[PDB]
């Protein structure tokens, strides 16, 4: 139970019940590398799902219950036999309580019964983090899986901003999208459909998008921006995408739910060949043809490899390239193969 609970001191940044956000932290003194993992969990978009998520999902929108400490897992974890890439790593966990996919700027109010502040959250965390140690980084890897990977890259470049303007620019800002990389697709059988959910969950939470992109997609259309392939070229910061070409959560908000026959192995077929193109010009990117769903604060992390190579040897070859491609220490790992499980080191479930 290595990680320990912060409640934001700005009392202001809150949950969407109004009690305080946080962060769990372990520190790795002398290490100057500090990873900030977004915790994940759906998003709720309206009065009535969100007070039906408050009732049998509450640890998600309130800290009252939060325990003392966490155990790091994965990419977390400070053991070097679970974790090869960044055992020895500054750990911070941020646990996701705005139901907002880490956009939201609203606080709780007479008109508001949440508050929606994901993206002030991670503001707040690293601002008071700073004096915890942050502010003598050479590297901060804002990390995060499922709705924590769609709020890396919502927020990395704000995040680099912000430390910009706080006067620390030796601080290299990067991302680590696990399972966020979504597709606006047709679904299988066509109730809130993943664009919709995010339209109104926008307004309901005062939702911000990252700056050049909401400049390209412009007023009302900032839906787009949590959408990785149409957010991802707008960015600035270092980016690492991780994603299954059959994402669970992709099957679910597309009605697929598994003799397959014909008409859905072909929509499976289809759906693995575009998440695959729309990673063909993402330099880092770990992408195998598995059913499943976000992997990097797992424990076996490390037994998934693409082209027989394990995400945390992708992740440490991203590391070197961020000192022309590296002798056997590839970045950019997309299978080809065509179905679930077509790459054997899938995860078993
Ligand atoms: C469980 O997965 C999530 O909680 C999550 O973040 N999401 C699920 C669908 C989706 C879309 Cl379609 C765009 C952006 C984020 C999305
Ligand atoms: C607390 O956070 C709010 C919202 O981000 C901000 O407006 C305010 O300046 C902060 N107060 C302090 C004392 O940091």
């Amino acid at each position: 139970e290595d990680l320990r609970l912060h409640l934001l001191l700005n009392t202001s940044v809150t949950c969407n019940d109004g009690s305080p956000a946080g962060y769990y932290l372990k520190e790795s003194r002398g290490s100057r590398r500090w990873l900030l993992f977004l915790e994940g969990g759906w998003y709720c978009f309206n009065r009535e799902n969100c007070d039906s998520r408050y009732d049998t999902m509450r640890r998600l929108m309130s800290s009252r219950d939060w325990p003392r400490t966490r155990t790091g897992t994965g990419i977390l974890s400070s053991q070097p036999e679970e974790n090869p890439y960044w055992w020895n790593a500054n750990m911070v966990f941020i646990p996701y309580c705005s139901s907002d996919v880490w956009s939201g700027a609203s606080s709780k109010s007479e008109k508001n019964e949440y508050a929606f502040m994901g993206a002030l959250i991670i503001q707040e965390v690293v601002r008071e983090l700073l004096g915890r140690g942050l502010s003598g980084a050479k590297v901060l890897l804002l990390a995060g899986s499922s709705a924590g990977g769609t709020g890396v890259l919502l927020n990395v470049d704000r995040v680099a901003e912000q430390l910009e303007k706080l006067g620390y620019p030796a601080i290299q800002v990067r991302g680590l999208a696990d399972s966020g990389w979504f597709l606006d697709n047709k679904q299988y059988r066509h109730t809130c459909a993943p664009t919709e959910a995010i339209r109104r969950g926008i307004r309901y939470w005062n939702g911000v998008v990252p700056e050049r992109c909401r400049r390209q997609f412009q007023e009302g259309e900032e839906w787009n921006c949590f959408f990785g392939y149409k957010v991802y070229p707008t960015l600035r910061s270092p980016v690492f995408v991780v994603q299954w070409l059959f994402d669970e959560a992709q099957l679910t908000v597309d009605n697929v739910h598994l003799p397959v026959q014909e008409g859905l192995r072909l929509y499976i077929q289809n759906l693995g060949r575009e998440l695959r193109h729309t990673l063909k010009d993402v330099p880092a990117s770990f992408a195998p043809a598995c059913l499943s769903h976000e992997i990097i604060i797992r424990s076996h992390w490390t037994d998934v490899q693409v082209k027989g190579t394990s995400l945390p040897r992708a992740l440490h070859c991203w590391d070197r390239s961020l000192h022309t491609p590296l002798k056997g220490c590839p970045v950019h790992l997309v299978d080809s193969c065509p179905w679930p499980h077509c790459n054997p080191s899938c995860p078993t479930g």
